[PDB]
């Protein structure tokens, strides 16, 4: 099976959250992880991780610290989301200059092996379609335009293996990949999502864009 | 004090929820309540209630059934969300045929004629700005355009009384309205939210649109 993208960037956001019934607050990203997956070798050639300091609700709840495993001192040393997006773009620009990566849906010219097509992968459409999207609009921040299209890996998992998975853990378990300890979060969840994408590629799944916000 | 809107429609959604240690992002509406408040008389002239059958997670968790008071058989008898908006629009169309209500944007003056201005009121922006909005966008359903602007009663309470309320119950307690027992849910919570809005009108608060999409 021939893949369209030479690299995927897998992202699994962690954010503030509460489950106190009908009290509803505004959620802010607290961890911004990304792993660069090589669709030809299967390895992780580069990683990005930044803890984001919340501004509207800077105190992490016990439910949130229990769910994400993130301690208070980590978001206290972290940077606001605005600075985080600048750091992430610097990382994107770095991996472009190193691996000759562009973000395109296809080359309308004969293929040149020097250029590499890359795409963003998330588990659900929640990361780049809900979490980062509706937070940038509410804080009037500039969202990088290359995060407006991605690959919903859960939807890709459903139509490929022809079954409905019960979360990222359930999907990994059904294909024989079992991890130990608590459910991964942040950079660990991103690495495991990239493992699932690599397993799907080995099984012959061609990763295609599933959602666009344009 | 002269009010801008002649009627308010108060909405307090109930939705699926879990507390099983896992990450949960998409919630589905399971109760669709709405009360029509008369801002001049103080009465509730009409009500709407529909139990919505969830599709992505049709089995209500025990944490959800306990928190909302909704039993599994009620959403089993309920209708999908798509059908629910059609019933809600028929109810909107019905109160239009009876009370001559219109929904208009950028209203800088109370109506002085036969036509009556109405607006939607919810506690916080979560109901019409997060819950219904994301669920319609992910399910590719057509959301009624008149649900694109509303009155955040929590924000209106904060800037009017100049104090931080501890939830809808905390807000009611601070204005002398005290309830006992479990936290209300669904249609009961909508009536209690409309009670708060009526008292705020009595204190002189002019209800204004706070959010528009």
């Amino acid at each position: 099976s021939k893949q369209l993208f030479d690299y995927l960037i897998v992202i699994d956001f962690e954010s503030t959250c509460w489950n106190d019934g009908k009290h509803h607050h505004s959620q802010e990203i607290i961890e911004f992880p990304a792993v660069l997956l090589n669709t030809s070798t299967g390895q992780i050639d580069s990683e990005f991780q930044a803890y984001v300091q919340p501004q509207e609700h800077p105190i992490l709840s016990e439910f949130c610290m229990e769910l994400t495993g993130i301690k208070q001192a980590q978001v206290d040393e972290g940077v606001p989301l605005k600075i985080c997006l600048s750091q992430f773009c610097k990382w994107i620009h770095k991996i472009q200059q190193q691996k000759n990566i562009i973000f395109a849906t296809g080359i309308s010219e004969p293929s040149a092996s020097e250029v590499k097509l890359c795409a963003f992968v998330t588990w659900s459409d929640w990361d780049l379609g809900v979490c980062l999207e509706y937070e940038c609009k509410r804080k009037q921040l500039l969202k990088p335009v290359f995060l407006n299209s991605w690959i919903d890996l859960r939807a890709t998992y459903k139509l490929f293996y022809r079954r409905k998975p019960k979360g990222l853990s359930g999907a990994l378990q059904e294909v024989g990949i079992e991890f130990s300890g608590r459910e991964a979060s942040g950079l660990d969840a991103s690495r495991n999502t990239a493992l699932l994408a690599w397993k799907m590629i080995r099984d012959g799944c061609v990763m295609k864009i599933t959602r666009s916000l344009n």
